[PDB]
């Protein structure tokens, strides 16, 4: 079952479709992006449609969703990155083994931020020759958290005596959260692209 | 969910004993003796993993349709301390769990052709009683080419596109002895093997 909002991709298993400015689709992605990053401006937003790691997000989606008690497991969060690891990204999602050590680390994982600001930092965002910074809006399965500690490699247990019971992932500060951290494949789906530029 | 499964009571995770001397024992056994024949097996286990299953399912079916074909699995052994049985048995193989042994292949998890290779003890490594555990996994190899340090993916199948990945790679392409894979889900750990010397 791929959305039936979906361009018809023809048989083919990836596409990037470029939104119209004025739908809602564009519109409300803008609106998360300003909300913190007034100072840039928006050049497009690609939709990523990729049937593989849309399938293989979903199941692991179902299964949290089965796992925990009726939680809202999904948050909607931003990833700022260089353009060389762009078509990496598109095609096979986000790598823990390719993260950044990042400023304030809470776990060896790859990081997802509640703020577009925090993403569209130099560090992250890198600007390409052309002076481009680009930006995931990302599907998380953020499930049940707990603030991280740079030497997590997994989620902690949740119980120390019962080592192999997880959360779902890490943050920064559970009260506040402005970071996530996941350290499984397929527990991020990057569904948008916003290109942007001072 | 596999017919040769047993019934979990609606329940998604079962450790199930096999009887010794039934067809299914026997085909497990007959694959460590094949090179393990001077060790003692004290007992194999299915591991029963829906949620593993699932995604590992997800991920061959995947791979048959890009692949074009359906030869994309092998039956291999891991070796692992007994702390890590638990952690395998309910999340599978996971790369960002390797300590002191040797990655010359690529930052992934390594799988033996020989339940010999992962009989070492730095691999199955004895617990305070001289049990060993080793796993019958059913593994994603695809498509695969030699490998070499520092690799946190596979390489690509040609460099004009970077993105079209080989599915593992391993020490020797003609005659593997090892598989090394770099993302979740393309191992399922099908038995568990509890032996001694
Ligand atoms: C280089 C290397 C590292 C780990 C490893 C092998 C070879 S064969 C095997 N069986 N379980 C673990 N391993």
């Amino acid at each position: 079952n791929l959305p039936e909002h979906w361009t018809d991709m023809n048989h083919q298993l990836f596409c990037m479709v470029q939104l119209e400015p004025g739908q809602s689709e564009y519109n409300t992605i803008k609106d998360k992006f300003t909300r913190t990053c007034s100072s840039y401006a928006i050049e497009k937003i690609e939709r990523i449609q990729n049937a593989f790691l849309w399938q293989s997000y979903q199941v692991k989606k179902r299964q949290m969703d089965i796992k925990n008690d009726h939680k809202n497991n999904e948050r909607l969060l931003f990833h700022g990155t260089d353009a060389d690891s762009v078509p990496y990204v598109n095609q096979h999602g986000f790598n823990r083994s390719c993260a950044g050590k990042n400023a304030v680390s809470y776990g060896k994982g790859t990081y997802f931020a509640v703020d577009a600001s925090y993403s569209a930092k130099d560090t992250y965002s890198k600007p390409d020759s052309n002076g481009r910074k680009h930006m995931y809006v990302v599907r998380v399965l953020t499930g049940v958290f707990t603030k991280g500690r740079a030497g997590l490699v997994t989620p902690p247990p949740k119980n120390p005596h019962n080592p192999t019971d997880l959360f779902d992932s890490v943050t920064n500060n559970t009260r506040s959260p402005k970071l996530f951290v996941v350290f499984f494949d397929n527990q991020a789906y990057p569904e948008y692209l916003i290109t942007f530029t001072a």
